[PDB]
């Protein structure tokens, strides 16, 4: 994240990171036993890593559970990141409290102008490169399809959406995908792409969660 802030230890409960011996992507935790993701974060022998703040220091609210299955949208392209969505199936199940706690599906899509959350261990700089090792939030309005359309001719779908500023310098970054943008208590969107981070007229590109809905329920409801 650039041009954040410190959220603070455990404020945001349904953050997960993804760690295949090192952070690697956000995720969303949903219920007890499953986390969405971006399709692109998948990787073999992914341990999720709940109810973290420092992810290099074991501070004692930590759940780091095994995932036991991953599934990469059936429609998922990795050259446009059209359906950019995955589901992974925790091992076991994890122990719900008010530090670690699944974030609700939307019913409905949210609108341009709506305010949202943004967090990630992503990093911080638009030019050069920090990693933090604390959570970091931003708060940031999804931006109209028009806008979004015009920031990135011929590569905005239907799937997707942006959020940010057009003016920059406040954006996620490489390290956040996969992880989630929240607004009004729903998850609305997942970190997607965006071309490089923060800069004028290249808002971040989400993952339209509202129109999976469907398919994570039905999966869920299944495996
Ligand atoms: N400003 C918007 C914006 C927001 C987020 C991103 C972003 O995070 N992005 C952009 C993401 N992405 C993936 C792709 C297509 C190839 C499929 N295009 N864009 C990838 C991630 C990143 O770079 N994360 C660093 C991370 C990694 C995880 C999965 C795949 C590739 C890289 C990594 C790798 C190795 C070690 C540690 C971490 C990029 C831009
Ligand atoms: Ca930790």
């Amino acid at each position: 994240i650039v041009g954040g802030y410190t959220c603070g230890a455990n404020t945001v409960p349904y953050q997960v990171s993804l760690n295949s011996g090192y952070h690697f992507c956000g995720g969303s935790l949903i219920n007890s036993q499953w986390v969405v993701s971006a399709a692109h974060c998948y990787k073999s022998g992914i341990q999720v890593r709940l109810g973290e703040d420092n992810i290099n220091v074991v501070e004692g609210n930590e759940q780091f559970i095994s995932a036991s299955k991953s599934i990469v949208h059936p429609s998922y392209n990795s050259n446009t990141l059209n359906n950019d969505i995955m589901l992974i199936k925790l091992k076991s199940a994890a122990s719900l409290n008010s530090r670690v706690a699944s974030i609700s599906l939307p019913t409905s899509c949210a609108s341009a102008g709506t305010q949202c959350l943004i967090s990630g261990w992503g990093n911080t700089k638009s030019s050069g490169t920090s990693y933090p090792d604390v959570l970091k939030c931003l708060k940031a309005p999804i931006l109209s399809d028009s806008s979004c359309k015009s920031a990135y001719p011929g590569q905005i779908t239907s799937n997707m959406f942006c959020a940010g500023y057009l003016e920059g310098g406040k954006d996620s970054c490489q390290g956040d995908s996969g992880g989630p943008v929240v607004c009004s208590g729903k998850l609305q969107g997942i970190v997607s792409w965006g071309s490089g981070c923060a800069q004028k007229n290249k808002p971040g590109v989400y993952t339209k969660v509202c129109n999976y809905v469907s398919w994570i329920k039905q999966t869920i409801a299944s495996n």
